[PDB]
């Protein structure tokens, strides 16, 4: 039986980080380095602040780095040392050419490969460890099967990563289930059951599935979906709530207690965001195109598009409450996270509502626990933000003077605020428009302190 | 044909000339005949009234475009099953009725000739209320439109799109 | 080596009788015998009077029927004691279901199939034989895959026939290209060899093309439709003549003149007829359809969409000039057959022209040298019949108390007529309309006669 005795994995991020340092945790008996071109990523890795916000990460780094796991910037030294070669690169949507703005660019995939098949001898399993898997495994192959060496043997398998981010550590400690894809050789299924064997540690063998290349990345796509559209369908929800006057979280309810459909992910929010649903419907919707099936494609569309309502449908009534103009109007921002308990603010809600409000030249003002400064002016650009957006540095500079507080991210904090204290010296009417659902039950005392609460799925 | 110009000069299928049907006019076209008549053969020139040698001509050069446009949309029809455009250009060309001149499928016609011949006898057409004989000879445009966007799609896909 | 010395024909059409008479007559020592289920066709084959007409067939048939040529109707005995057996039955375009009006019906083609293996054992070469193949030649192999036999060998060939109605003898005694289509294995290669030994007999080596029995198919779709292009090509022109003035027979000489071109099939006409061009091009652009080319079906529809505005145009032009009412006038229709010296009336335009005056109300009287006048009363219908069509037994008789002759078919004789008589008994103005061109240089005799002589791609 072939043993991984060391892994290498390409990529720091948000997948890489937190998959490698439970990976190493677990498995005392295998080192595992983590490596990036990013410096500054590597660097914070190693450091007492990591590069990432993710709650219980750093206690997991903290008891094996040095000693297990590394992060290292020399990634060609730890290519050639590895059994198992992760790639968990990004796939930024193509800005140009046939499938722009749609489109995955498997450039940095590319790249990899390339650089694996420089940098290896004798055998290696290289797998593919992505959130939204475009035609990954395929590419690394392509590279694999034109540039081979003598006694070259390089296996391609498919690893999707499930983890969701906030809840990341958990996620990874206890999966609901482990997919691997590889192809049906003999040779194969080896690579195969090496893999499986490390996730054998601490994964009961029964939430181990393993199937091809292909259907392993299909399947993420479609789980992926799936699960986009729960949101899309409640938030469909939301819109027909408040236009009858029915409450979406009453109904939602009603709804998750039937037990085929399930009582999770039909919280109605201001609209989906991070870094995978959106992309990976618009793959999915790529593909089906590609592949003449105008029909699929054509529904998975509405999951996007429904998002896209959802997120038009808030701004709209945040502008309609204040006359239709806004003009220097001050209004906080509360949250800018595409979720709570985290840092990252890929295709966040809270950029789109924000830029909804700027071209209607409003002051906007910023709050969020954990997002650094500097990416939340880089996320609302390309001069017009040196105009309308400031960040502040706690959420009452944010309110003091404000006409309305617009709240876009769950954090548990702005439950706990002091609605006295803000209401006070907002401007009047003040308004508090609530596009997570996280002031319910509170209703009673905003409305006997003076604001007027305005929610998605419950209008009055 | 350029590439071939030459040969075209000293040796051509037919030269056409047009001129208007009074005697005056004849006059006139017999002198410009006479000068090709010194290597061109007499029953190799072709008299004609003033528009229809110019009718003559755009016809002509859109028949041409039509034989490449046809033959490049069977190419894509055969990448499609699996069979070999220039076997079946073969067949086709046998017959003496079609011929085999003109039948190379390519990446698509180019010249300063058949796009814009066809397009203005599409505007000729539109113009004189023919929308029927317009759109059919809109035809040998789109597909040669289509012809070059599938080959450059093609290049852009087995380079994994980008 | 194996030689064919024994061949049954499964349809005595236009497509097997001649071609198997031809073969027989080429090959004496070569037992050919033609069936079909249709008794009076076979009869007639063995009569005096054939139950076609076709220049030539007469003294070919009747210079080997009996010594080496036969027309049976007991299918099963035919089947059972040949070496090659040809599928020559026809394949009639849907009338419901998906593809109606367009794909082809090849209900013929497997119910063939599906006797031939009943009837069948030891080795035989079936190859299947006809004007337009669609998924023929698979259809029929897929038949005699499900259906094995112990020890029975069937080999599935291609053999697209290009003879042209009219000039059938001609074109079988001395044709342009011979087609082959085969499997590309050595069973396979085998009774490809078989097969073009025979051709052999009369057609010398470097003129019979050998492929594959998809190619093969293919190669006869786009032959039919190029050259029916070429006829809607020069139809268009014809249309662009009478706008501007010019002639579209000065216009195609011109053209025809380019060797790259050539001269060939540059005759302008009322609409192109037969079986084959208008199935051909339907059924090139359902194909296209189903394998996602819209771009390609678009582009031969054109075909079709030309010659219908051909056929539409020149009935307008009647009706125009007889003050744009027919009704209770009566129109001599010269010329049924959708060509020349041909009995055979498939898609004629005459049948075409023939039912658009009638729908404006008038009395029509039809002319055919050979078409037999219970055809003509078919075709005509779906008692309409009864009221408005005479069918003539002299064009001089459609003529007389007429106010209009339409010529449809370009018969030699119509140029032959005696004009002055016509005229005398016409009433008047009397106007002719030339929809085939047979009666330039004639136009000056017929005017100063006194007619109103109005034909394509020439106008006033
Ligand atoms: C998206 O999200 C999932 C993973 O994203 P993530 O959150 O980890 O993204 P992320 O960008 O936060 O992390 C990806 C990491 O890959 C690194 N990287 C990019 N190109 C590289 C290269 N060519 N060589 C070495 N390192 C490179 C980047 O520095 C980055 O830190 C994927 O499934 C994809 O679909
Ligand atoms: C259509 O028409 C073309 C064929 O040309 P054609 O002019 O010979 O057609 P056609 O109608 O003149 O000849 C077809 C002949 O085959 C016979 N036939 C049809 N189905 C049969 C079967 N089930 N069993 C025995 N005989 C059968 C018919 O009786 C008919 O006489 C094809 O190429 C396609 O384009
Ligand atoms: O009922 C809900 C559920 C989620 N969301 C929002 O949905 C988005 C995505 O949230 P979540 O799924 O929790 O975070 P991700 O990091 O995107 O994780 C998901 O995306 C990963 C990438 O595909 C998958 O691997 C995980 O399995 C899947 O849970 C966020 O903007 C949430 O605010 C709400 O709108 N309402
Ligand atoms: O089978 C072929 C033949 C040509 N081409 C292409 O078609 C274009 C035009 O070809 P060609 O006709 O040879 O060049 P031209 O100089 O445009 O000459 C044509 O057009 C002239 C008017 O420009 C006429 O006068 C000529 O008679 C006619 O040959 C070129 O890009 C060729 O490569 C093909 O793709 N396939
Ligand atoms: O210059 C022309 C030539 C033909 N036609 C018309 O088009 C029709 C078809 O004529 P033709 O092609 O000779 O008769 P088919 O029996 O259909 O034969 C053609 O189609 C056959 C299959 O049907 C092929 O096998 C032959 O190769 C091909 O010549 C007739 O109605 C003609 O009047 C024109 O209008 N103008």
């Amino acid at each position: 039986m072939f043993e991984i005795k060391k892994i290498c994995c390409i990529g720091a991020g948000y997948v890489g980080g937190p998959t490698c340092s439970v990976i190493a945790h677990m498995c005392p008996e295998i080192r595992v380095t983590v490596v990036d071109v990013n410096e500054s990523r590597i660097n914070a890795w190693n450091s007492p602040t990591l590069p990432i916000y993710e709650p219980g990460l750093k206690e997991v780094v903290e008891s094996c780095r040095g000693k297990n796991l590394f992060f290292s910037t020399n990634i060609d030294d730890a290519i050639k040392e590895a059994d198992l070669v992760f790639i968990s690169v990004n796939t930024p949507t193509k800005t140009y050419g046939m499938g722009k703005g749609r489109a995955a660019d498997l450039k940095y995939i590319e790249a990899c490969a390339r650089r694996i098949v420089q940098n290896s001898n004798g055998y290696k399993i290289v797998t593919e460890k992505s959130t939204v898997p475009v035609r990954a495994a395929e590419s690394i192959r392509r590279i694999f099967d034109a540039n081979t060496k003598p006694n070259l043997n390089l296996q391609v398998l498919s690893n999707p990563e499930f983890l969701a981010e906030g809840t990341a550590i958990k996620d990874l400690k206890n999966p609901d289930r482990v997919l691997i894809g590889g192809d049906e050789t003999p040779e194969g299924q080896r690579a195969v059951q090496a893999l499986c064997a490390v996730y054998e540690h601490w994964v009961p063998r029964e939430k181990i599935l393993t199937t091809n290349t292909w259907s392993s990345e299909l399947s993420k796509l479609a789980a992926n979906a799936f699960l986009a559209q729960r949101i899309s369908s409640i938030n469909s929800i939301s819109a027909l709530c408040e236009a009858t006057g029915a409450d979406v979280e009453e109904v939602a309810t009603a709804i998750g207690m039937d037990q085929r459909i399930g009582n999770k992910f039909l919280k109605a929010s201001v609209g989906f965001g991070g870094s995978c649903f959106q992309k990976d419907v618009l793959n999915l919707v790529y593909l089906c195109e590609a592949l003449n099936l105008p029909e699929v494609a054509r529904y998975w569309q509405q999951v996007i598009d429904m998002n896209d309502y959802q997120r038009r449908r808030f701004a709209s009534r945040i502008i309609d409450s204040l006359f239709n103009t806004v003009t220097d109007k001050k209004i906080a921002i509360l949250g800018f996270a595409f979720k709570k308990d985290t840092g990252d603010t890929r295709e966040s809600s809270s950029i789109y509502i924000s830029k909804y409000l700027m071209d209607e030249g409003a002051h906007l003002h910023i709050y969020d626990p954990k997002v650094p400064r500097e990416q939340i002016v880089v996320d609302l650009s390309h001069d017009q933000v040196s105009r309308l957006v400031t960040i502040s540095k706690d959420p009452y500079e944010a309110c003091d003077g404000a006409h309305a507080v617009v709240i876009c991210t769950e954090w548990d904090m702005f439950k706990e605020l002091d609605y006295e204290r803000i209401h006070k010296k907002m401007l009047k009417p003040a308004f508090i428009f609530d596009g997570r659902r996280v002031l319910d039950g509170l209703h009673n005392e905003l409305q006997t302190i003076g604001f007027q609460i305005e929610t998605i799925g419950k209008k009055v």
